[PDB]
């Protein structure tokens, strides 16, 4: 699609609107007052550019927002801060999740956006400046940052549900339901979980480093702020390791249940194959072309002696 | 459940009592002497919050006391430090273990605790307070802390007896008794073991923080016991991941346990095959249409020549 | 094979050559405008040594560029540079890649560049020097060496797509395709991704240390250039490691589809040996030759041999 | 088990003697000449007690006295120096280990030790005593004390040695006598590598820790040789890592053995299944109810072309 | 054997010479010349003593001379510095390494060298003395411990390069020619290895340690050198590392060929049964005792629908 979405606002009121005309929007630039201009769409290569000419922002960093595939990074310039978030989606059952890059510039008094598709994790952050929630107002464009940040951060919360679902979900079917299929799905989180801390890793290092470090962020003000979110993001680093640990023992498990099959399946054969064996064979001999139930009576004699030397394994 | 238990005393005397009427004991908080308040429940908020406001806490120290799936941690603010605590109780045979999260405040002279639920390891402290055991009387609030919380430290040592003793019989069924359930319960520990792992690391944090930084406790006089403290924690950790290196590698210990099985069922059932097959062959060519015992004659010769060639084997 | 290959140029103009006289390029050594020496084929020692003795540079560095096993390092001197870099060539269906050494020295207003053999990734610079394009031309020695380095950076993602389509095919044979030599090849992609990954680790070292350390370089306007690529280096250090953790347990899924397809092979092996096995023996004992309703027994084996069946949907 | 054995000594003359009376070992705390008081048994508290006063030893350090599950550690107090150290012993055969733990400290002119039970590694250090060799009447104790420390330090070589068989005969098992029980074994070993590392790991730095700290024993005149039982320690610690690399494989190993003998079962059925499995048949299905040679050789065709076969595989 | 092997140079002469009386070389350490002093087999404990003395060495140093099991190390005194080194020795085909213990103490002018036996890498460095090669003539004491440890190290590679050969030619066995004796090398090369890894880390500290201190290592001269081995150092460790991962695997890539063949000796088998075993049974019940083709052709029509059956799979 193409839209673009500014959120100027302030201790008392607020204005939005919906274009899809860049020029109508780039005088906020200079607003005393904090805005956040969304711009969904970066496949636009021309809005981006332009965008970028106007606040004064390196080529590299608008190549960089028009480069799909990063890593979650951070880095401070004299003016803005560049920052690099992705999001994700997962759907269920067609066990397979995917990745929108979100990138995101401090100036002045805005917050810029640059989305790839519609459909994002900060429908939170814009109901708290339409209805004046919360401190969202009385605060400035850094705390805005903090406030996009976090709702995006929340949303792995229940990402790392939806998975730790999945995992008991297979650690069943693993140990009770022994099929094909399962081999895969096990793999198919081995992998997504890769994928997920893979990027979770650099996100902490992302905060880590904005908290820790300040310079148009009003410090004593927003920094315990994104204090709190760089705990939020330590917890989940951990909660990837630890499902990323408990998913790579679990084939071995199945492994151990299939074998222990395997095993039922040959005794059953063994057993009927280590009786039915010789008295076959002694049926075939009286075939021989060259007292009859006393045969019978040693056949089954010696039928139920396999019978109970079974129960001593088996 | 819900109840209150504050505990007061001094050098010479004390006194204990029970309600579930909040405002009895909210006085307690000028108290020029100790004072240990149980607000055991921590879904009645309505109480957590009078307290909390009462007292002077921030609203977020507040939530965080009712949120019980948090990172166990240690806030230090300018009147009062604020630290959170999880709590193990294990099923011995259900192999299954649940965590309570206890919450807790120093402030001036009073020690705020908060549990989700009636039951806990804080007896012993209540005795030592109860018929005057130790120097308890004789040292101040952070004291109680301390105690209240080495009585904590002491809970998930014999958490680590039980454990171990599943170890112990999971090492019995690996080797000697091959069967379904058994990679169960392994697995059921791996988790059990990371959750433990998961709570300890932190924990351990937690005292460090403690111990080498001190703000309003008694400084000279209380930090090294919190050291001793800070010590078990690490013992902990150390026996933890010992029993994690161990455990992990107990399935690949029953994995070859059955395959050294199924190696055995494979002779029963081949030796069998193998000369059964030749001579229920030889007497099928005789049952054709168109000496006798020279064909026994050479039926038990090779006969033996095949459990002899077996002697070379099995 | 030999050549060495001079491109000399500024803002104006430039000029070029393919040559097989190596005094025909030393006095470039004294030009107020940039040149990128290429010297392809380090066999010709003789060659090496004396591009060496005229500039100046330290013999170990003159040695080092020969010796073709080495980790790859930056080294920091007075007057010049020195960078060793591994340029990497994939085979695709024989699974097997080969890596060259390169090695540059920056110094005045040159870029030496010593290959192994002909044939590289450069092409697009070549191109941009050429055709003047980009802000090349304006930029002098250094923004090249960025320019070139880049360049190299740039042929690794390709090589990483052609690895991640590796692993795609891999693990349908892995758990559809059981064989043989599936397994082969998974060694093969395990073990080059293993000199893989050996090799970018420094690699991230070296433009590393470029950035946040600088010696003789048009550093402010360009440190940001020897940074965007420094960028690129751990975003693919770090792919990388992404591929090592997910194949590392890859021969571990195809074990657990293997066994998976062996036990079916048993159930079948089984429940027709559980059940012509009786049926079989008791058609057997009515071949026997003593003196003692045909159907009956048709019927009781149709019976027996049914519960059997049966029984296996309780099971198999 | 109670006693107690003093061991006075200056270059001159020494003396010694035993008892279980613990005021007759009190005045030599003012002995001009250094002692060694050893205490075995601290299974009486009440002793521990009275001298952990008379030396005017902070009761704390009494308690980790009596407590005899924990890390060696080292605490350097205003008139005295405090250590605790485990000493093993392997049970050959029942592949097991055991502990005890001795506990030091030295002050003015005396070590303090506190063993558990009678048997102690610390035998060569009287002798050199008792009968003046080495150095050792000649120097202070200090001296007595890395002496005492790399006495019982050393003994883990011993220890080595034992557990370096233990893996030479382990690892031809695995590879020659494929078992039930050889498993058990290597497990065994796992576990006694563990409790062991988990041992050494620490102590190496309760001898880092000495080295590199000096307040008193009399300094650069002792701190080359501590470093010798340091340098030692870490010598130690490779050495045990390096069988953990070892023996974590080992089980792999030996996997590789039984699957691969399961093998050679397989073929030899499947060879006598498969030339025989027709050529039952074949007789059988000329026992019908409705040229002898002939199929005689056929049999002997069709019997010596599998062979042919199995002259590409097997 | 014993040997002593001193060799006295100086930028316009030298001398060299072999005797093994140790009085004859004890004038050398008031030499204003260089001198490299080589004791050749350490099994002369009176010489090193007589030599250790002489110079003034510390016995604890002495002693490690001698213990010739021990952790490559630098330590640093008042006079001299000190240095134990390893140098390894490979035998091919037996895939089996055997080390040897050179110590070496820097004082004054001299370089002594402690050597268990005759053999060794420093030929070379012997040649650049006694012809006048390269610029170790012009150069004093330390220039030669550095042209010696560097040949030392050199050595190394020589060694990567054998071993490369053997997992090369490994790898070609599990995957193509599997066996038992095959899965032996394995875990042999596994533990050389691991025996290299081990001595070699140290050796990387000490080149580490070598380079960054420097006291009677002429300073901006010689420590350009030292760096220059000190990096060789760490290319050898990185490429050893290299090692580890790659074989640590090789184990799992067998058993995935073994449990692979396993399967291929199943089909052969079930399929002869699948179709020899209903066969076998009907031609049994038409030799039952109470339109001929009729059945061959049914035997036809279901022998082979089996047959295509299999070509959906096998
Ligand atoms: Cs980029
Ligand atoms: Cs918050
Ligand atoms: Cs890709
Ligand atoms: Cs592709
Ligand atoms: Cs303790
Ligand atoms: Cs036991
Ligand atoms: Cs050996
Ligand atoms: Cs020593
Ligand atoms: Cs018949
Ligand atoms: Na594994």
């Amino acid at each position: 699609d193409f839209e673009i979405e500014v959120m100027n606002y302030s201790i008392e009121e607020f204005r939005e609107f919906k274009t899809t005309d860049v020029e109508s929007v780039l005088p906020f630039r200079d607003s005393s007052t904090p805005t956040w201009i969304n711009i969904t769409g970066i496949h636009r290569t021309d809005v981006v550019q332009r965008v970028g000419e106007f606040f004064g922002i390196h080529p590299l960093v608008l190549e960089d927002i028009l480069n799909v595939h990063q890593r979650p990074k951070v880095e401070f310039f004299e003016n803005y801060v560049f920052i690099v978030l992705k999001m994700f989606t997962y759907d269920k059952n067609l066990h397979e999740l995917e990745s929108e890059q979100v990138s995101l510039i401090l100036t002045k008094n805005c917050v810029l956006m640059f989305q790839e598709k519609i459909g994002d994790v900060f429908d939170p952050v814009r109901e708290r400046i339409r209805y004046n929630r919360g401190i969202i107002r009385k605060k400035r464009a850094d705390y805005l940052l903090y406030s996009l940040i976090d709702a995006l951060v929340d949303d792995y919360f229940v990402l790392l549900e939806k998975i730790d679902d999945e995992i008991d979900v297979l650690e069943e079917e693993v140990l009770e339901r022994p099929e094909k299929e399962t081999v895969q799905r096990t793999h198919q989180l081995k992998r997504n979980l890769v994928e997920l801390a893979a990027t979770i890793w650099p996100l902490r290092e992302v905060l880590s480093s904005l908290y820790r470090d300040v310079p148009p962020l009003i410090e004593k003000e927003t920094v315990p702020y994104f204090r709190d979110v760089y705990d939020h993001t330590i917890q989940i680093a951990d909660t990837v390791e630890t499902f990323r640990d408990i998913v790579s023992g679990l084939l071995d498990v199945y492994l151990s249940s299939v074998s222990n099959k395997t095993n039922e399946v040959m005794k059953v054969l063994t057993i009927i194959a280590t009786i039915f064996m010789p008295l076959t064979f002694i049926a075939g001999i009286y075939g021989m072309n060259f007292g009859y139930p006393v045969v019978l009576a040693v056949m089954g004699v010696i039928a139920v002696i396999m019978v109970v030397y079974f129960k001593k394994k088996k």
